[PDB]
């Protein structure tokens, strides 16, 4: 891979002349997919899509003589009819259908487009790392098998083993990639209400997800007892069983707690693991670095502390699970407990 540093027609310099075409893709999706650069529903869905495209790869299966999926190869978009019907991928055909036209129009590979839209999406959320974007994913030729994407009702062991198989990720890295639930909502677990967020700041990439999953769950936000859902600590917020148990397991509880009040570790770890996900099934040395096309991320506005307890909660409500270090003493926002507002998805989610 020979790279040719170049100045694009917009006047910006990039690592390789082939990267210049992505500035037109960027302007199109910022206006027509993310409604003016928002960290809203489509941005969240695009971030989710990166993981469901990428994690569908299995060296264990390949060792048994069976196709195990191609990783970040755009298969979930190319074969959407097959893959979006898998239960772990519930609700993803909506975002795939919204993304499809941009791929056809710009003549980029589905896989590179999914990794691009995920990185741009995150750049729209205040607090996000400065994201990378590498090109080079050839179109998938076979859909991924089912049973590769984790479900919210899988055990901690099941999920640890799944991500270890897919990309040799350890239990620490599992925790890091779950940071993406800091900018996310749930549309399909509670059938009575769509758009319940995982943390109280679904438009900000912060550590509230790690704080709020550690509080005692006291109620369901909509209907009770749905598969993969557990009680949450705040009105309007949802908690799934996998996140709840990873936060409390002796292998991963101290790593989960380490992001509380530690913005630089959150950002650095997530930057790293997001890039790794987007390279599953690929040879990093055969890819082109087009990270200079991705916009600069913005800081979190205002002057509140980086991490805090939501109003109405104090250290007494934390279920301490990390045996090595006490949960940090955070401030509590003033006033009455307030409900987290839902994020309505586009039709079909
Ligand atoms: C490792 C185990 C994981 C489990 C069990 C899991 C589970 C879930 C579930 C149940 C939902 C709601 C889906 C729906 O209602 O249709 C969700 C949403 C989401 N997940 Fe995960 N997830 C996992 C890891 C990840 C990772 C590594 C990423 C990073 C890209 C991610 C990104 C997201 C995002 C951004 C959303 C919000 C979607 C939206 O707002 O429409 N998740 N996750
Ligand atoms: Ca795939
Ligand atoms: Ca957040």
């Amino acid at each position: 891979v020979i790279e040719k540093r170049a100045t694009c027609s917009n006047g910006k310099t990039v690592g390789d002349a082939s990267c210049c075409a992505w500035f037109d893709v960027l302007d199109d999706i910022q206006q027509n997919l993310f409604h003016g650069g928002q960290c809203g529903a489509e941005a969240h869905e695009s971030i989710r899509l990166v993981f469901h495209d990428s994690i569908a790869i299995s060296p264990a299966m390949e060792a048994q003589g069976k196709f195990g999926g191609g990783g970040a190869d755009g298969s979930i978009m190319i074969f959407d009819d097959i893959e979006t019907a898998f239960h772990p991928n519930i609700g993803l055909d909506e975002i795939v259908k919204l993304q499809k036209p941009f791929v056809q129009k710009h003549g980029v590979t589905p896989g590179d487009f999914i990794a691009f839209a995920g990185a741009v999406a995150l750049s729209n959320c205040p607090g996000a790392p400065q994201m990378n974007f590498f090109t080079g994913r050839a179109p998938a030729t076979q859909p991924a098998p089912d049973g590769l994407v984790p479900e919210p009702f899988h055990t901690v062991d099941q999920i640890i083993n799944r991500v270890n198989d897919a990309g040799e990720f350890d239990e620490l890295e599992l925790v890091w990639m779950l940071s993406a639930h800091s900018v996310a909502a749930v549309n399909d677990v509670d059938p009575t209400v769509q758009g319940l967020p995982f943390d109280s700041t679904p438009g900000i990439f912060d550590s509230q997800f790690f704080v709020e999953t550690q509080l005692r769950g006291t109620a369901f936000p909509g209907s009770g007892g749905n598969q993969g859902e557990v009680e949450s600590p705040l009105p309007g917020e949802i908690r799934i069983q996998s996140d709840h148990t990873i936060a409390r397991d002796s292998r991963t509880a101290c790593e989960w707690q380490s992001f509380v009040n530690n913005q630089s570790k959150l950002v650095d770890d997530f930057q790293f693991i997001f890039l790794a996900l987007t390279q599953l099934g690929q040879d990093p040395n055969a890819m082109t670095d087009c990270s200079d096309v991705i916009p600069q991320s913005k800081p979190i506005p205002g002057n509140l502390p980086f991490s805090f307890f939501p109003a109405g909660k104090t250290i007494k409500d934390v279920e301490q699970a990390c045996a090595e270090t006490p949960f940090p003493t955070l401030t509590t926002l003033p006033g009455p407990e307030t409900s987290v507002q839902r994020i309505p998805p586009p039709p079909g989610a």
